[PDB]
C-alpha cells in the first residue's frame, strides 16, 4: 500500500523503470515539480508509457481525463475496481510499481547520529519506540535503535542493518530489498535476543510534537534550503490507513447529492439525517467543540442541508468559498438576500441583518421550521471571501480574526452543536480552516507551553472525512498561522 507513489524521481527515471522493471499495466506516481501542486500517473501500455496529470490548487486532486478525487490512494483505488473509467482506450493499473526510497517513513530519520539517537528515545520515547538512521560508521549501512521495558527497567537496544548489492539483511536470514520491507517484515515477527527480550517494534518515535512556546524556532528548521516537504510528504504517505468505507455515498439514490461524485463522506462518522432520506455529503469532525465538514450545497440538496442545520442544532456556519470561483458554481447561494425571507422545504431562514467587514462578511440568519413558529434559532453565518482562486493567503491575519470572531459566537452561545464548516468539496479549505481552529483552541485553553503535534492532528481529522487538507501550501499555512497566533501574545 502506497509503495507506488515515487517522491524523489524524474520523468526520465519514471519512464526507465517502468520499462526495465515493469510490464503491459505496471504504474507508478510521482510529483510532477512543475507545478506546485501537480503529480503524474505513469502508466505502461503496449510497451509504452503514457503519463496523465492530476492537478490539485487546493480544493481536490483532478485527475485530466478522469475525476475529481479525495486523496491519491482514493484515486488509485477507484481504478483498480472499476478498470474501464480511465481512457486515452481503457488504461488498465494492474500492478504497482513500488518505491525502495524510504524517506517518506516515519521511522526514517536519515542524517542522525547514535548519540542524539539515545537522548530522544529516552526523553521522548516508551516500549516499543523505534527509529533507524544512516550510519556514521560503515557509510551505507543503517542502525535500528528500539526502546524496550515499562531506574533501569528500560534500555534502548541497537541493532545494525548493512546494505550489500542493493539488498539489506540484519547481519543473518534474509536479505531484504528495501528498509521498508525490513521493517515491515521485523514489525510483524520482532527479533528475540538470546536471554529472552523481544525487540517489538510498536510506533516510531515521535519526531513533530513540539512545544507550542518555540514553534518560530521548528519553523526555522522546517524551512531551510525540504523539511516541510518531508514532514508533509511522509503524512501523504499514510493516507493509505485511512481508506474506509464509503457506501452511502456510492449508492444509486445518493448520486446525485454530491457535488463531486467520487469525493465522499466516511459511512462511520457522516451526517445521518433521522426525521425520509438520510443522507447528505457531511462528516461529523471531532478534535469540547466540534465541526462539520460538507461539500458546497447544491441547488437540489439545499433543503438537506437546512435539515442538517436543524437537526445538529448548528447556530454558526462558516463559508470560506464564493459561490462561482472561475468559471463553475463551487456552491448554491442557500440563504436569502438581506432583510428578505424564503422557505427551503418545512425550513424557513430570514436574513435579519448582513455585516460586511474586512475579509469576510456576518450574516445573521433566522433559521425556523414552518408549522408551530417558535423553532427560530439564530445562525450566524461567516461568508469569508479574501481567499484567493490558487494557493493559500501570503498573511493568515484575516484568516485568524476571521476564526476568533467564529470561536466567540460559537462560545457565547452555550447551546450551540457543531460548528459547520464548508467550501466547494468540503475538503480542502474545510480542512484547513478546521485544523487551525483546533490548534488554535488547544493554545487556547493550556496557554502558551502546550504540546502541539500538527501532522498528528490532520491525521485524526482525515480518519473522518477523507482527504482534509489538500496541499502542502496549506499545509505550510497551518504552521504560519499557528507561528502568527503564538507570536501575538
Ligand atoms: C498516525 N499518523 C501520524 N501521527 C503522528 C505524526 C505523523 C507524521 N506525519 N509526518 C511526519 N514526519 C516525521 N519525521 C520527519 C520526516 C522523516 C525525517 N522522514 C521522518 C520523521 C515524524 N512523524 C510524522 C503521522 Cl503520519
Amino acid at each position: 500500500s502506497r509503495r507506488w507513489f515515487h517522491p524523489n524521481i524524474t520523468g526520465v527515471e519514471a519512464e526507465n523503470l517502468l520499462l526495465t522493471r515493469g510490464v503491459d499495466g505496471s504504474f507508478l506516481a510521482r510529483p510532477s515539480k512543475s507545478n506546485p501542486g501537480d503529480f503524474t500517473l505513469s502508466v505502461r501500455r503496449n510497451g509504452a508509457v503514457t503519463h496523465i496529470k492530476i492537478q490539485n490548487t487546493g480544493d481536490y486532486y483532478d485527475l485530466y481525463g478522469g475525476e475529481k478525487f479525495a486523496t491519491l490512494a482514493e484515486l488509485v483505488q477507484y481504478y483498480m475496481e472499476h478498470h474501464g473509467q480511465l481512457k486515452e482506450d481503457v488504461i488498465e493499473l494492474k500492478y504497482p510499481l513500488n518505491c525502495a526510497d524510504p524517506t517518506s517513513e516515519r521511522w526514517f530519520h536519515g542524517h542522525l547520529s547514535g548519540k542524539e539517537a539515545e537522548k530522544l528515545l529516552t526523553e521522548k520515547g516508551k516500549h516499543g519506540s523505534f527509529l533507524v538512521r544512516e550510519s556514521q560508521s560503515h557509510p551505507g549501512d543503517f542502525v535500528l535503535s528500539v526502546r524496550t521495558g515499562d531506574d533501569g527497567k528500560s534500555k534502548v537496544t541497537h541493532v545494525m542493518i548493512r546494505c550489500q548489492e542493493l539488498k539489506y539483511d540484519v547481519g543473518g536470514g534474509e536479505r531484504f530489498d528495501s528498509l521498508t520491507d525490513l521493517v515491515e517484515h521485523y514489525k510483524k515477527n520482532p527479533m528475540v535476543e538470546t536471554l529472552g527480550t523481544v525487540l517489538q517494534l510498536k510506533q516510531p518515535l515521535n519526531t513533530t510534537r513540539i512545544n507550542a512556546a518555540e514553534i518560530e524556532s521548528r519553523v526555522r528548521e522546517l524551512s531551510k534550503l525540504q523539511g516541510f516537504w518531508e514532514e508533509f510528504e511522509t503524512l501523504q504517505q499514510q493516507e493509505c490507513k485511512l481508506l474506509y468505507s464509503r457506501k452511502e455515498g456510492q449508492r444509486q439514490e445518493n448520486k446525485n447529492k454530491n457535488r463531486y461524485k467520487n469525493i465522499l463522506p466516511f459511512d462511520h462518522t457522516r451526517v445521518v439525517l433521522h426525521d425520509v432520506s438520510d443522507y447528505i455529503n457531511a462528516n461529523i469532525i471531532m478534535p469540547k467543540k466540534s465541526y462539520i465538514a460538507t461539500q458546497g450545497c447544491l441547488q437540489n440538496t439545499v433543503n438537506d442541508f437546512w435539515r442538517m442545520v436543524f437537526q445538529e442544532n448548528s447556530r454558526v456556519i462558516v463559508m470560506t468559498t464564493k459561490e462561482v470561483e472561475r468559471g463553475k458554481s463551487k456552491c448554491v447561494k442557500y440563504w436569502p438576500d438581506e432583510y428578505a425571507l424564503k422557505e427551503y422545504g418545512v425550513m424557513r431562514v430570514r436574513n435579519v441583518k448582513e455585516s460586511a467587514a474586512h475579509d469576510y462578511t456576518l450574516r445573521e440568519l433566522k433559521l425556523s421550521k414552518v408549522g408551530q413558529g417558535n423553532t427560530e434559532r439564530t445562525v450566524w453565518q461567516y461568508h469569508f471571501r479574501t481567499w484567493p482562486d490558487h494557493g493559500v493567503p501570503s498573511d493568515p491575519g484575516g484568516v485568524l480574526d476571521f476564526l476568533e470572531e467564529v470561536h466567540h459566537k460559537q462560545e457565547s452561545i452555550m447551546d450551540a452543536g457543531p460548528v459547520v464548516v464548508h467550501c466547494s468539496a468540503g475538503i480542502g479549505r474545510t480542512g484547513t480552516f478546521i485544523v487551525i481552529d483546533i490548534l488554535i483552541d488547544i493554545i487556547r485553553e493550556k496557554g502558551v507551553d502546550c504540546d502541539i503535534d500538527v501532522p498528528k492532528t490532520i491525521q485524526m481529522v482525515r480518519s473522518q472525512r477523507s482527504g482534509m487538507v489538500q496541499t502542502e501550501a496549506q499545509y505550510r499555512f497551518i504552521y504560519m498561522a499557528v507561528q502568527h497566533y503564538i507570536e501575538t501574545l
